């Protein structure tokens, strides 16, 4: 099967990296499938079974974010805790991520200058994902390293450039 | 003025933990106030000029919740986003918290021998909550250390006297 693309971000009207990245991805609806939990969920009522049938009938998995205070959006937090549940996603009958690929892909706010030793953040951007890295490992999920990027005509392009960058790291992760 | 308490839990009736900890603060209200987001968020429409009003109304600032996925609850997520914003809690113009003493009072579902580098987690405490840390210290915080506590006749005691230790925490933060 191909690879689902959760992707939580709050306004991606107002987005301009995300947004592209989107626009890139639904180009290849035979190899990717975009799911907007903000768009699908405006309310956010999320549909346990239809999250998880998603997921069974997906291969790889990508969950798909901007880095807002050093987490992800709230939603994607409520999905995470509502969609995998005990005896799906993890326990004894819980299989459903066991050898699964899941990945990251997130744009941050700051130079990656920023996430180092010597830098104003002072930690490392895998350092900051941990949360994610965890949770995925504990459902016994292959975690993949993540796909980052660090944010006007010469920014224009190279944001185009990280939309190609991502394609790629998609089939890579394929 | 006092120590204000954001508490973040999605059910705290079906609760044992922090509903012992909020029962045992409570009875200090002269004290410490104890905000509890979903009860009166329920409908997740966050009041942000009342949120900041209340921080800047007491002194040190409590996140208390119990760890969902190596993470907090989503409204808390949320209340981070909402609540912290450009001008207000960092910025330019924002020093609302800026020397303000900040610190987690959390709860956690797996022993502690886990989350050690020969435990199953392979990550401590510290790494686990890091999100919470560099947001705070990001605002120009004083972050302050974390209250932990993993979790029936002598469960139930010690969870009483977690309740307690909390208590002898807070007071040791004020
Ligand atoms: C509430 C709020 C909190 C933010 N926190 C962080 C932060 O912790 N680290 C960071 O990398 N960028 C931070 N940002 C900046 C966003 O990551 C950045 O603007 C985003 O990647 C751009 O979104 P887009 O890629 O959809 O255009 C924050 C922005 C907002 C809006
Ligand atoms: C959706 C879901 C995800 C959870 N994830 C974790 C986890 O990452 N680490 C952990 O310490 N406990 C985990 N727990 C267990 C809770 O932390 C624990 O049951 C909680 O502290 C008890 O709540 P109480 O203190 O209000 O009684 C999870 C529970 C639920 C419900």
């Amino acid at each position: 099967p191909k690879t689902l693309i959760i992707l939580a971000h709050p306004n991606i009207s107002q987005s301009t990296v995300h947004k592209h990245w989107s626009d890139a991805v639904r180009q290849h609806t035979d190899r990717f499938t975009v799911h907007e939990l903000y768009a699908v969920y405006p309310q956010g009522k999320i549909d346990v079974a239809a999250e998880q049938k998603l997921i069974e009938t997906h291969d790889s998995l990508v969950w798909q974010f901007p880095i807002y205070w050093f987490n992800c959006p709230p939603l994607l937090k409520q999905w995470l805790d509502e969609v995998l549940t005990y005896g799906w996603a993890y326990g004894s009958k819980g299989k459903a991520l066991k050898g699964r690929k899941i990945a990251l892909a997130v744009s941050l706010g700051a130079p990656a200058a920023d996430y180092r030793a010597d830098g104003a953040v002072g930690c490392s951007v895998a350092e900051v994902l941990r949360p994610f890295e965890l949770t995925a490992k504990y459902c016994n999920a292959d975690y993949r390293p993540p796909f980052t990027f660090h944010t006007s005509e010469a920014a224009r392009q190279e944001v185009e450039r990280s939309a190609r960058d991502y394609l790629a790291w998609l089939d890579a992760l394929q």
